């Protein structure tokens, strides 16, 4: 089975375009893939958190994984600083990077304008832990979302250079181009994707939100201004009632062609009903999972246990080969 | 209750007796009144290119030299860097907590940024934090450093009081250690005893043949004093007093005691007394680095024990740290 890892910045605050493109997909691919999910507390601390939100981040986004239905006995699911060996890894692949491959980032130099306050190392040296996440487990394949390429081909050049030096050692990862899911918009900028990030939050579902809560959102979903109001998927002219139509179809199963026939002659106002009754719905399914394994602690240090565990025994694998190349006396 | 002292040793086969009765044998005589740590730092050494088949026996090579020397692991915690991951667990967060600036104006990364322009990698501009890291791991009170190491000490107590002020008293804020002789090149006797010298006539290694000793000895430079006399003056006699200083240090006789015993005598009888001396201290310290160097099962328990009691003392501070910055504890 190949080998497909993915970095998990901690959050749940996923949003139903993270769950109805991506995660839905990735659940699927347990069967066929061997799935690695990492959730990368190493990385958040780049930019300052509040601990005891972090904590609860971490522990929300496991559950929120769990509730999705990602497994832990067909996926390992993890906590990056469980796994000394990434930091260990990041420490020699420092050492074969230029430091020119750093400055010249995209990322680093929009994150220095952004918080200039705080442009600290880890955010300079923030795509070395990166490839260090990925090549420890000899992944064949990641998914990176377009902002993530550069740091994915820069974990590509290292590895073949560290691999010109000592011999095949790592894996050079690809990028992973998904069965894709559903194209989901920004309710108030239907010419962007819904993002986990977004400051204006009109613009996103998440998946822990409320139905009164989701009901607000969707009322307040763009559509344009044709007069009669029509149901009819065109993204060139009418972009709000298309995404609209997009959610409905994704949630419901039901083909955007079929759905037209069933609002024919009806309001925007029908269509939110509809879109913020079945969102609800699917979220509500969500949101009672996430609720039974975010409350059993017990568990969740159990999965997080057996997950850093299977973790270590791979990166160490890989670890000791890379310590033998470099020339350490090994540890006995 | 006793003082935490750590001390960052490079991997090297090529120890002098500069360095022995410089700081080393007073590192042995200490461990008496402080915790010591010794760490042989082989992360650091591949910030440059490194022979790995070079690597590995300088490694073996530092430590059996150490414990030759009198490092006692049942009294100090001697171990390698690279067998403790902690260090670069705490590396990791201090990066976090230190700014690009700070790195950018080392004076060391400077230094090979004009020399190596495009050519220098993430570890020579990193490595300051991963040398904090080292530090702060095992609450270290004092550290001793070169001149050169004393801006990397320095940087070490600014993120350490950053990381307090942000989160409770959690490091120890380390100070430059305090409190041997100053041997001196044998054919440039106003240069110290450099152990990486091109001029294999100025150095005495460790590991130096007996007769090997006497020859580089005889060849000393001394001075052409009409008439000679063998006198302690670094500034006109920096020969002949580095001569009296090899042989004070390593006899324990004060220097005045040696001009009474060498009155009227000549150089000759000085460098008869020098050769004879460290050839003696040399063949005790050869003896037991053979011992332990060709002892692979011996060394490997060494270094086992070593990273045992380093991942014990070090588990306390990061545990403390993870907890700190927010992270779910490993359970
Ligand atoms: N940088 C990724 C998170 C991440 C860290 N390590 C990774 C390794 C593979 C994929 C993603 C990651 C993000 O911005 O979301
Ligand atoms: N930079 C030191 C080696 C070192 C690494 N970590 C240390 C901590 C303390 C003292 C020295 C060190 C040297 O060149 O000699």
């Amino acid at each position: 089975k190949p080998i497909v890892f993915s970095g998990v910045q901690p959050s749940g605050e996923l949003t139903i375009g993270n769950y109805l493109g991506a995660l839905r997909n990735w659940v699927k691919m347990q069967e066929d893939y061997e799935c690695i999910f990492c959730v990368v507390d190493l990385h958040a601390i780049t930019v300052r958190q509040d601990p005891v939100a972090l904590r609860k981040a971490t522990l929300d986004v496991l559950a929120l994984y769990l509730a999705c239905g990602i497994d832990p006995n067909k996926s390992t699911i993890f906590v990056q600083s469980h796994v000394p060996e990434h930091t260990q890894l990041s420490w020699v692949l420092n050492c074969y990077t230029y430091f020119g491959e750093m400055s010249r980032m995209t990322q680093f130099k929009d994150k220095s304008a952004r918080y200039a306050e705080n442009i600290n190392v880890g955010l300079f040296d923030y795509p070395v832990l990166m490839a260090a996440d990925i090549l420890l487990y000899q992944a064949k394949s990641v998914p990176v979302g377009d902002d993530q390429k550069q740091h994915l081909e820069i974990t590509r050049d290292i590895a073949n250079r560290f691999n010109a030096l000592y011999g095949n050692i790592f894996t050079i990862p690809e990028i992973f181009i998904g069965k894709a899911g559903a194209r989901i918009m920004s309710l108030q900028d239907p010419e962007k994707k819904m993002s986990k990030s977004d400051d204006n939050r009109n613009n996103v579902v998440t998946l822990l939100e409320d139905p009164k809560s989701v009901a607000k959102k969707i009322k307040r979903a763009v559509t344009d201004s044709d007069e009669p109001p029509v149901v009819r998927y065109d993204v060139q002219n009418k972009a709000g009632v298309s995404n609209l139509l997009d959610i409905l179809s994704a949630v419901t199963d039901k083909p955007i062609a079929d759905l037209e026939k069933e609002f024919e002659g009806k309001m925007y106002g029908h269509l939110k009903t509809a879109v913020a009754d079945e969102v609800s719905t699917l979220l509500a399914s969500l949101q009672e999972r996430f609720h039974q394994y975010r409350n059993d602690e017990t568990l969740l240090d159990n999965i997080l246990r057996q997950g850093a565990e299977k973790a270590r025994a791979k990166a160490q694998e890989t670890l000791a080969k890379v310590y033998e190349a470099v020339g350490f006396v090994a540890a006995k």
